[PDB]
């Protein structure tokens, strides 16, 4: 809706860039474990055949396991190359899909395995990590866990790297439609990242778009339901982007569409995006599908569930 | 609004891909003046600080004059180059802002210079062409007329060019939306080409965007008016993609989202991107600004002006 009393230069100066984002985090593990305070916390790493990086990114988080992590798990999204077995060899701990919540069968798409991830962990605090990452750093889950442990009312927060510009859908699609439509996330730098880290009660509490929806609904529903205060972002350090096709990001710009006009009282037309290349007299159209439909709210499954949720 | 008949592959195989797109149009320049039937026509060419290319687009379309085409115009939005006299020199007629519509100060923007051209020409046919184009080919003028002349209920005829992949505002930012928005529209291979052309009636009755969005913004109102039928696409041949920054796209890509927001209901909140980047502790901000509001459709002016619209 219309917010005339908002501006750009408002919000480029906005108290939430200093209150709650940190571009030099300075946390330690040990005052980081020292404030637990009786929370645990899951780390889970979905995986769609990542074989050539999962145990890479495992490794740099299992010196954890056993003192600020409580649980390291890979959530495999139905990988036929070796992500299970090396994610297995580099120390975590793998499960399926079909494993995480069996009474349900599995949809395509990576918020149907960080929705699935919800019943298969059991901490109070989730951080999500990439397992493609090619260079991760060992400093990325107690950055996430920072504001979370240390901060007061932060219940999400989304990890940035700096450029040494940056994503194409973040820069065109995300944040300029966030402009449009929910202007004070414009603060949050990379809406589209997938290193974040939030509390369970908020999480069993979303429901999660589909596919490449879920990190901007994500966002987008923690932003309405708790306001900006509840948000803050870390800097990761510096990551180069790497090169995607731009016709896959064609598609996924359309998803991210379609999930944030859902959160936002958009009527989406749910029809997908047509690509078309040059043939000779015609093209060569080239076609994919968008979702509408969420998964619920974990909550609402609560007891009826064989493995009981926490 | 949601359209659940419609869905991705019924696009891609659209009959009017079949009936309103011209990969190899073959039209001769004689059998076009030939159906001309007493209409006129008029090349528009916007030019803001276009010294380096706006005499050679003129001499691609100056050979056309005193046959196919009536007046040869470039609208100067304002240059402080030498691109006037050299527009003059390679044989054009050049109007300020200010001569083509004195009683209203300028604003800002391509929209605004394509909004004031209407009342500077007379021609039944208005073809407006980019003059930034490095190499432009003398026969855009033709085939873009030629499915307003040789066709039948044709209003609005857009240009697009074969990728020897394209454009990243096009197909991440307003192809995406409109498949969410107008999913017919994305039949339209380029929907913010600058090269096109339209039927004065058209054109003098509807608003015009501010800025970047009036390409987008006489695309759906065009559509919502005469359906698709009354739109036309025709392939002007090779051009490659000029680099453009993501800065420069990401505002526009903002002010793209505003205009189709305001001609689909989409209520914009109205507030600028900021744009951030690494400092210290801190970012460097980068703000631009957004319109929601239209020129009136030129109509509207009509008995009021000192030089009478035609
Ligand atoms: O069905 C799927 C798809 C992806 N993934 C995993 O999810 C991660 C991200 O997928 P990827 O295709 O690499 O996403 P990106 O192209 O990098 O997309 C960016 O933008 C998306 C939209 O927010 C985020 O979901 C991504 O994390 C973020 O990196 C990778 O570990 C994948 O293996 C799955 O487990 N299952
Ligand atoms: O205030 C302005 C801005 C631009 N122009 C002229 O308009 C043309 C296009 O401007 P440019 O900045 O080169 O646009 P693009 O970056 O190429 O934008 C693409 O996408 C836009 C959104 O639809 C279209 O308006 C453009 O024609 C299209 O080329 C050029 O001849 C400019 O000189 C003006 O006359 N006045
Ligand atoms: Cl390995
Ligand atoms: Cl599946
Ligand atoms: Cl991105
Ligand atoms: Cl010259
Ligand atoms: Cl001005
Ligand atoms: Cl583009
Ligand atoms: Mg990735
Ligand atoms: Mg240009």
């Amino acid at each position: 809706t219309l917010v005339p009393d908002l501006t750009a230069t408002d919000l480029a100066r906005h108290r939430w860039l200093t209150d709650n984002s940190w571009t030099r985090p300075t946390w330690t593990v040990a005052e980081l474990e020292a404030a637990k305070a009786g929370r645990t916390i899951s780390v889970v790493l979905p995986a769609l055949n990542e074989e050539e990086t999962v145990g890479g990114v495992v490794e740099t988080i299992r010196p954890l396991l056993g003192g600020l992590v409580d649980e390291l798990i890979v959530l495999d999204s139905g990988s036929t190359d070796d992500t299970e077995i090396r994610a297995m060899a580099a120390g975590a701990r793998v499960i399926s899909r079909e494993v995480a919540l069996p009474e349900v069968a599995p949809q395509p798409g990576k918020g149907e395995v960080l929705w699935r991830s919800l019943a298969a962990t059991t901490g109070d605090i989730i951080v999500f990590i990439d397992s493609d990452l090619i260079d991760p750093d060992p400093m990325f889950v107690p950055k996430l866990v920072g504001p979370l442990l240390l901060s007061e009312g932060v219940h999400l927060v989304k990890g940035f790297y700096r450029r040494p510009g940056g994503g194409r859908v973040t820069e065109l699609v995300a944040r300029p439609l966030l402009a449009a439509l929910r202007p004070e996330l414009t603060c949050v730098l990379q809406p589209l990242g997938g290193e974040y880290a939030g509390t369970r009660e908020l999480l069993m509490s979303v429901p999660f778009a589909p596919g490449y929806g879920v990190e901007i609904g994500l966002l987008v529903d923690t932003y309405d339901r708790l306001g900006l205060d509840a948000i803050a972002q870390v800097n990761l350090g510096v990551r180069a982007h790497r090169n995607r096709p731009l016709t896959d990001l064609a598609a996924m710009s359309r998803q991210v569409i379609a999930t944030l006009f859902s959160r936002c009282g958009v009527p989406d037309s749910g029809v997908g995006l047509t690509q078309f290349f040059a043939d000779g007299d015609g093209f060569s159209p080239r076609t994919s599908e968008v979702s509408l439909v969420d998964r619920p709210p974990m909550n609402t499954l609560r007891g009826k569930l064989a493995a009981a949720l926490e």
